[PDB]
């Protein structure tokens, strides 16, 4: 009796020998992990040692030593994980943490290359092979689970909830972990001169999805993929979701249709979604829900013979209260089962989180039609990570995703992300006499300082060197000034890069120690960019802006 | 047609799939260990150039190299040994030997700290190492060893002598090792000058069984065990056997029962034991064997259907000589078979080692009566390097368990070992108003020096700080000393401990190199430890005294 | 469905559990050898690093860093590959890779011994090192190789084509890699100084051979050797081919025999074979065929039933031309099939390289009769790196196997390799009154100097310190010294030795720095070993001369 686990279907799993051989190869991964985490522990009280007396000639080495042995025993076995044939998928998301340990790794050796090495500065080889393996660990990992993913959806009578499951465990397990390796790079983003282990917090705006399906489904996975999820867009927060109910019979009430009432980020005007589902003749508006706290777990109710006749759903809210939709059926059917979604750090109570252990808040809800009566619900979550304030930390670089941008013209878009970036991106483009435009509004916090300094960095992509004009609002008054992007990537036709790679995302710092953004304690402050007079066939694309305080440490970088 | 080891009934052997991964597991588990040795091949040779010329750098950075590498190959093997999922059991043994090479490894390197470093004393973080491994791959060893004894002891119907088996392969291949562990610690164990490799000598006095009974056995393990294995006590010297044989019916004549004459340590008084089995009418005592030699192999002779009636035994002592005891039978009947019993070095030879390859020595025999005439005989064993004079060496530090006492009074008894000392301990608890009192007497070697100076060291365990009386006497002349214990360790109910950890016991030096005992040469010495005026509550537990020679290294280090 | 490989006989292949956990050695094993591929990888580029800035001491310390953990890591792996029991032989391949990147390793730390250490000449232990893995290594592979071969040998009703199949492969992927280890020796053969990675010429004179043989087989493997493969001899090249054909049917007509037209290297001389075949009444020689430039690839068309009754033969010259037999056979018989013969760089195609990619060249071809009108037809195949003027470089030590002498008098004799050697060797033995005598004529390149010096190296074997006269002639002027060989090996009855190992070969130089050869250029040169009165017990076996060119460094070397 074989383990089975979701991500094994690219071994041969059609028989129990195969199966047991790769039950070893995870129980042997296991421990590879266990020494993997040994060597890292070995490093550690050796770098606490030396942290104490820097000076000691006998910590300085015993530190450096470790620190080479730990470093070779992680490449090593990053590269048996993606090296053993047949098994690559099964050990993504192994693999996945022991890169992520590699890289933090290295940006540790690089932070004290000066003080370990006599002749310093030699932390430009180091920082050679840190770029590399960034490189060869998110190749790596996208090819792989894109490879997973093909597999599942030209599945003969492929199920949807399948593919789903894929997507929803290979983000949290391995994507989201590629989208921080960016902040890993010391030299973009320097170490926290009291802690180290303190990082540029990244944020992973990208939404997974959990949904009540009937079983087996005759529905596409284009289908459903469409009629469950959300088409890209610009970051949204969940403020209301209404419920229509088929209210003709009593007796075969059942929720029938959804809308949704969500706004963008720090934006004070509350938006409407279409109607989801029936809400036709016999079909009425009987709940309007105002989530005024974030809810971290969901439940539903249905029949189950036909299945998906729902008749109530659940919505825990973090404030400790609970919103409910019922659809007063009467008399109570028979058969009726609940079903509880939710994402949880408790690896024991996988879709029951607690109010202390929750993962994910809800962002959304699509109703789709089976039959009559009868409808697939799916909820979308984004990640707690994700601040609703863009808040601008006094202490250290502030990642905002330009998805977070609440106002986008005609010529600003939100496309697909690559999978490696945490989420999904702003492409600016021109129709020739207009060129997109991107705002974003962010909170300073409080200080009491009368004005404080920061830079204002864009991580992009970009297709030819495009002027960009950027600008802040504080107060009603606008500042901006203008810098060029530089060429990044190159795609035939000059198509939108559904696939752009980590090397093609650079940096520009519009704003810097030498002129930087003056901004006032607790302030709302509007940001935009937008290129100034350019083709129609040159694209910028904007992964997210970084605000930088600026200290003596960056003036003197500078 | 897999391959099937005593130890491997945790991992799943109902199938053959699962054994031919088992197989595999083991196959490469043996190749890794031929690549530790070669590490430490590599090792041993560029240590042995560095001795022949210490101050060539070359030579010094080549093994100072070595030994990183080396050491991080062995602690990564103990580590993945131990953490290879569903087969800790099975890997158990090779466990213990990487552990071992590992500890010996570190001992080396702390040896030669100051020599290898610039800054010198760098030993000590090295050190905590050393002690945090042991503690780690004690703990390993014991709590697996103890899951694997749960498994067999209550599995249905189980058989006592494969219980019995278990905990004899698992005493030879795993507990044994881990006694050795604390003389490694070069700090309490300071390297010989002239032979490093040199060790202050561990004695293990447990006893291991071999057994004739009858197969399959519908007597309990719990009650086979009381029947054939020995209750704690001090360590015991076999000098005589006696059989009693049933003698009414001629052709009838098979062993009934049995009785041992013992001696303690270095005492001229001879123990009798009870008698074993049934000695009644009809029932007569025929043989009283004194065995004047180290008996290292016996044989037993039974008839197999019904099988346990038997009609010889044979004891081949050391001096080349043969007792036996023989029922005289008549006529001889038919089915004998002859099972042998022994431990040799020699794989090939499993249960019949030659006077030069023996490692054990007979210490007890215990007969329990199946039916009339049939019986199961036990025969109780002790390691071959027990000393059987407590012989002081004069130029190492001499180990005397306290087991090898020959005087406990009413308030001192002996008590189970937690499995990692090589054998039982001594308490000496107090009743109120008498504390317990050991007595052991040693013999110094044989020396020109009017008289020679010896530190006494004792290795213990206690629940509170308590004063000791420690005092020697030699040629009827008595000096003493009072020296006060630390708490190494706390249990509820103050309970006596059947699972004292490695850190929790500690060492106290009565007479040291500033009031070292005084002995003259060829000796015997009698030393005695008894707390003054100790609770109702208190315990002090005594593995083993240690006489240190007292000389200058050891006066400077004090 | 496991896959099959050809050198996985002695692992248990009668069932799809073993052959499945087989396959999974196999993937580990090459997931390790990835592994090692990078730790080789970090090793260059920071071996590249140094070499631009040697000075650097933070590059200085990388490299040597690199070097030792990179070294450690493809001896574990060597270790690893012949100590996984029962994977021996089908790990050999591998393992021959490992143990030569370990050796090419070793060698490059050799090479920078001086440079990276700071007392210098630091690398004898490195090279006591290097001399001891040459002979591990090679012992390992040809125990092994042998083992197999024995195995498929004694096979009941063995088949002569697996066995064939075998030694082949083994040859090209383990014995021709050993081959290449002497001149890893730095000390022996000096780096290039421009080009470190630039290596003395290693050729390989053995044979390899293809057949047409009937399936399944009747015949011996004994036989089939015997009939098939050519009996040890000088290198030859392949000059013309005879064939006959049974011409008394015309519907019956196909290949009878064949006779060979050959030449030693530098000869002039044409040499003839005996007929292979059946040549009698009937049979008539039909085809003469002069393959004035080498064949790289072959054809053979035969009827399938009954089979190998053979129509037509392709021979593919490398100067894109083709030569054939046809037995002109009338009307064209039912069944015919083709079947390729050839070695190609491509693994996709087998037997069918292009003039851009073949490894080896047509030297021979031997017809046995199976039946009338049916035959099994053999091709051998030599080496394409075989040079066949016995060029003398001007820019590197060049090697000339003794097989590719054109001369032996009656004393002098081929004698087969040991399989480690790259081919056969002469043996010089002594009748009492004749010495053995071989000559070898070797080409100078085209240079501009009057006159060149160069040393003259032999690798031989001796049982006993023997006198040799070694001689050049140039222009018909002779110019000899004498040279006493070392006793390097022995054997029992003083028999031929068929198992040389590495350590007995050793060498000797006639002529070196302070007399060396004079030559002039592009002039053929006649180089002769005979030993000087000679016993008849003494033996002197020649692998290879060597020409060294007389540097300024080899002559302050000497
Ligand atoms: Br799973
Ligand atoms: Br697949
Ligand atoms: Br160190
Ligand atoms: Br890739
Ligand atoms: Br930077
Ligand atoms: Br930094
Ligand atoms: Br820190
Ligand atoms: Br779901
Ligand atoms: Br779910
Ligand atoms: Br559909
Ligand atoms: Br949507
Ligand atoms: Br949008
Ligand atoms: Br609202
Ligand atoms: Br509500
Ligand atoms: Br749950
Ligand atoms: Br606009
Ligand atoms: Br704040
Ligand atoms: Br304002
Ligand atoms: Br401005
Ligand atoms: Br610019
Ligand atoms: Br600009
Ligand atoms: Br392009
Ligand atoms: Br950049
Ligand atoms: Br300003
Ligand atoms: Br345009
Ligand atoms: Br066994
Ligand atoms: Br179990
Ligand atoms: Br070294
Ligand atoms: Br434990
Ligand atoms: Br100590
Ligand atoms: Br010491
Ligand atoms: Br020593
Ligand atoms: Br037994
Ligand atoms: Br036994
Ligand atoms: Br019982
Ligand atoms: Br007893
Ligand atoms: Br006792
Ligand atoms: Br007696
Ligand atoms: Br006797
Ligand atoms: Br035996
Ligand atoms: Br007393
Ligand atoms: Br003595
Ligand atoms: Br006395
Ligand atoms: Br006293
Ligand atoms: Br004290
Ligand atoms: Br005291
Ligand atoms: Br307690
Ligand atoms: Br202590
Ligand atoms: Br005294
Ligand atoms: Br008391
Ligand atoms: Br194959
Ligand atoms: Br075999
Ligand atoms: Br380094
Ligand atoms: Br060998
Ligand atoms: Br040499
Ligand atoms: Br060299
Ligand atoms: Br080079
Ligand atoms: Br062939
Ligand atoms: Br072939
Ligand atoms: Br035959
Ligand atoms: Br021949
Ligand atoms: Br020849
Ligand atoms: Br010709
Ligand atoms: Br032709
Ligand atoms: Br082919
Ligand atoms: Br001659
Ligand atoms: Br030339
Ligand atoms: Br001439
Ligand atoms: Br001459
Ligand atoms: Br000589
Ligand atoms: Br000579
Ligand atoms: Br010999
Ligand atoms: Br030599
Ligand atoms: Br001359
Ligand atoms: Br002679």
């Amino acid at each position: 009796t074989p383990e089975r686990v979701w991500n094994d279907f690219m071994t041969n799993t059609g028989n129990l020998i195969d199966q047991t051989v790769t039950a070893y190869v995870r129980t042997d991964a296991n421990a590879k992990m266990t020494v993997v985490k040994d060597y890292l522990d070995q490093y550690t009280t050796k770098f606490n040692t030396w942290k104490r007396e820097p000076n000691n000639q006998s910590y300085r080495t015993a530190v450096i030593t470790q620190f080479n042995l730990t470093s070779a025993k992680l490449r090593e076995t990053a590269v048996y994980f993606s090296n053993l044939v047949g098994y690559e998928l099964l050990l993504l998301p192994i693999y996945a943490q022991v890169a992520n340990f590699n890289l933090l790794l290295i940006r540790d050796g690089l932070i004290n290359a000066q003080e370990w090495s006599l002749a310093r500065s030699a932390g430009d080889q180091l920082y050679n092979t840190m770029v590399q393996y960034t490189k060869e660990y998110i190749a790596h990992s996208i090819t792989w689970y894109n490879k997973g993913l093909d597999v599942l959806r030209n599945k003969s009578n492929g199920q949807w909830i399948t593919f789903n499951d894929y997507k929803r465990e290979m983000t949290i397990q391995v994507l989201d972990i590629l989208a921080l390796f960016a902040s890993y790079d010391p030299r973009r983003y320097p170490a926290d001169k009291i802690d180290n282990t303190k990082l540029s917090k990244t944020e992973f705006t990208r939404e997974i999805y959990t949904a009540l399906v009937e079983s087996p489904s005759s529905k596409s996975i284009a289908a459903l993929e469409a009629a469950l999820t959300r088409d890209v867009h610009l970051f949204t927060w969940l403020k209301r979701v209404d419920f229509w109910t088929n209210t003709i019979y009593q007796d075969l009430r059942f929720l029938s249709a959804n809308k949704i009432g969500f706004s963008y980020t720090n934006s004070s005007a509350m938006q409407e979604s279409g109607i989801y589902g029936s809400s036709g003749f016999g079909s009425n508006l009987t709940h309007q829900i105002q989530l005024n706290s974030n809810v971290y777990k969901t439940s539903i109710t249905d029949t189950s013979s036909p299945s998906n006749r729902v008749t109530k759903m659940d919505f825990y809210k973090i404030d400790g209260t609970l919103a409910s939709y019922n659809s007063n059926i009467t008399p109570t059917p028979e058969g009726l089962r609940t079903t509880f979604f939710g994402f949880s750090t408790n690896e024991n109570t996988p879709n029951q989180p607690t109010v202390n252990d929750y993962t994910h808040i809800l962002s959304y809800i699509k109703t789709d039609v089976i039959d009559y009566n009868s409808n697939r619900v799916s909820f979308a979550w984004t990640h707690k990570i994700v601040d609703p304030n863009n808040q601008i930390y006094t202490d250290a670089i502030t990642q905002v995703p330009a998805v977070k941008s609440n106002f986008l013209n005609a010529t600003a878009k939100v496309i697909k992300g690559p999978g490696h970036t945490g989420g999904d991106l702003v492409a600016l483009t021109s129709n020739g006499t207009l060129s997109g435009r991107m705002e974003i509004q962010c909170k300073t916090s409080i200080f009491n300082d009368p004005t404080r300094s920061y830079g204002l960095r864009i991580r992009y992509a970009a297709n030819s060197p495009i002027v960009l004009n950027v600008s802040y609002v504080l107060q009603g008054v606008s500042r901006g000034t203008t810098i060029s992007t530089e060429s990044t990537f190159s795609r035939p036709n000059n198509i939108i890069p559904t696939d752009l790679k980590y090397e093609e995302f650079r940096y520009k710092d519009p704003f810097d120690a030498i002129v930087p953004m003056r901004l006032s304690s607790n302030q709302l402050i509007t940001i935009a960019i937008q290129p100034l007079n350019m083709t129609s066939n040159n694209q910028v694309i904007i992964d997210r802006i970084e605000i930088i305080p600026i200290t003596q440490s960056v003036l003197d970088e500078t």
